[PDB]
């Protein structure tokens, strides 16, 4: 069933405690900050973008994201990087490019999509 919902951010995505994302009809952009006492390198990260699954986290630690995506993405046109100041960013290209997602992964509360503003 459905559960309690969150108000969408100005980018039509969600602000969660550990990450935030925005979207258009065709893509989604995620930011995942890490607060660590070392320089964040690829070797420290396990990130796996699958057709309908996403995993993001530090090696040896509980993943920050590890869940079923709201809908399918084109892996070949999706990507991630470690941006300055230890912020991991992920870009997802949607397969159905005319659909508002209500959440990144199924374990997150949905945003209230009634409040989406297509113009942004």
């Amino acid at each position: 069933g459905s559960s309690s919902k969150l108000k969408p951010n100005l980018g039509n995505g969600a602000d969660l405690p550990n990450y935030r994302w925005t979207q258009t009809l065709s893509e989604l952009d995620l930011a995942v900050p890490f607060c660590v006492n070392f320089r964040l390198k690829g070797k420290d990260m396990v990130v796996d973008i699958q057709r309908r699954h996403l995993r993001v986290g530090l090696k040896g630690q509980p993943a920050i994201i590890d869940g079923e995506l709201y809908n399918e993405v084109k892996v070949e046109e999706s990507s991630w990087l470690i941006a300055d100041g230890a912020v991991v960013t992920v870009h997802l290209e949607k397969i159905n490019k005319m659909e508002w997602w209500s959440r990144l992964v199924s374990s997150d509360p949905e945003i209230n999509t009634k409040k989406i503003n297509p113009e942004n």
